[PDB]
């Protein structure tokens, strides 16, 4: 896995892209890695964004599948015509493999200005594909034509005329032990559809939130490398912030800062990040009635922006915010973390990165085991809809 390292960049909040190839002879395109969805999407036409796209009239090896596809997101929106063709990826493991791709031939809001991504590469799992479960996704297609364990783990690394470039590594088939400190540990997937994970316990700075654990996975909780933020559900949230006010009360922030809407600043360097509270959620643990828990610096949840005006001042953007569809564990989350995506074992690990962003005071954690009596069940069960209820899987 030496050659897999460092295989990820972006920009801040822009999202981390892999090089990918697709068709023969190999187009090349930066594809967004993505496990809170599941299609593999290029785009295909020309774009205002987009410097390239996927051509497939210059592939011997395309074919069309004579489908369309529709795709809306809840900010954004694309759609195209679905084909396979041959697919690799240059820093990945050395196969090729044929798969899905949907070819994007129109999009709102969809491709980012200065993002330098071309395409999305869904990692969750097939029942969340579009147009439904039978089109096969890129890493379903990828272990079954190859001998590549079925897992991978992603380590993403941290953030004055343009954005900050980011960092980091998509390990595919397996772990490699030099990108992470301590102990790894594992919480079940509830399901596979998204990542979806159980949290049984929030603190901010050692304080209980005290809210029946259901309430933070209402209606879901799931991990998402291409959301930015921490999104939580709008109970949670607005504990979060009345308990991050509190302990950051010397200073008072105009609302927006607190909406995810307008930054802070202060002198370069003298940003006084030890009023601000450590959050800590407790994910539910491989053994019943444990749990362990990640723990998060306000260095991953203050965002820096690097304002043009005062260059000579640190800027930073409130990176938590409100969600109705439940905990979404974004960029600013796995960020701390060398997170691992087993498939196999139905289970995602965490474990402290080797290169996560700290002061000398604090350090993001992953600290287990801990064990409630009669620990109760804080998985929501979303309400079955009549549409949802009709569909036949054969
Ligand atoms: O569907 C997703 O995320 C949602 C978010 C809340 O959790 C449920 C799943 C994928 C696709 C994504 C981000 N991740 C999205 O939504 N817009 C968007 C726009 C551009 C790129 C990626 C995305
Ligand atoms: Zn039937
Ligand atoms: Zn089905």
């Amino acid at each position: 896995f030496v050659e897999m390292v460092d295989n990820l960049r972006g920009k801040s909040g822009q999202g981390y892209y892999v090089e990918m190839t697709v068709g023969s002879p190999p187009q090349t395109l930066n594809i967004l890695v993505d496990t809170g969805s599941s299609n593999f999407a290029v785009g295909a036409a020309p774009h205002p964004f987009l410097h390239r796209y996927y051509q497939r009239q210059l592939s011997s090896t395309y074919r069309d599948l004579r489908k369309g596809v529709y795709v809306p997101y809840t900010q954004g929106k694309w759609e195209g015509e679905l084909g396979t063709d041959l697919v690799s990826i240059p820093h990945g493991p050395n196969v090729t493999v044929r798969a899905n791709i949907a070819a994007i031939t129109e999009s709102d809001k969809f491709f980012i200005n200065g993002s330098n991504w071309e395409g999305i590469l869904g990692l969750a799992y097939a029942e969340i594909a579009r147009p439904d479960d039978s089109l096969e996704p890129f890493f379903d297609s990828l272990v079954k034509q190859t001998h590549v364990p079925n897992l991978f783990s992603l380590q993403l690394c941290g953030a004055s005329e343009v954005l900050a470039s980011v960092g980091g590594s998509m390990i595919i088939g397996g772990i490699d032990h030099s990108l992470y400190t301590g102990s790894l540990w594992y919480t079940p997937i509830r399901r596979e559809w998204y990542y979806e994970v159980i949290i049984v316990r929030v603190e901010i700075n050692g304080q209980d939130l005290k809210m029946d654990c259901k309430e933070y996975n209402y209606d879901k909780s799931i991990v998402d490398s291409g959301t930015t933020n921490l999104r939580l559900p709008k109970k949670v949230f607005e504990a979060a912030v009345k308990s991050i006010k509190a302990a950051s009360s010397t200073e008072k922030f105009p609302d927006g800062f607190w909406l995810g809407e307008q930054l802070v600043c202060w002198q370069a360097g003298t940003t006084p990040w030890n009023i601000f509270p450590v959050i800590s959620l407790y994910l539910m643990g491989e053994v019943t009635n444990q749990s362990f828990r990640i723990t998060i610096l306000p260095q991953q949840y203050l965002r820096p922006v690097e304002d043009v005006a005062t260059s000579q001042d640190d800027c930073y953007k409130f990176a938590i915010s409100q969600s109705s569809t439940g905990t979404v564990m974004g960029a600013v989350i796995m960020e701390g973390f060398y997170v691992v995506f087993d498939r196999a074992r139905k289970r995602i690990g965490f474990a402290v990165s080797a290169c996560h962003v700290h002061d000398e005071f604090r350090t993001a954690a992953v600290e287990g085991p801990f064990v409630t009596l009669d620990m109760e069940d804080c998985g929501y069960n979303i309400p079955q809809t009549d549409e949802s209820r009709s569909h036949h899987h054969h």
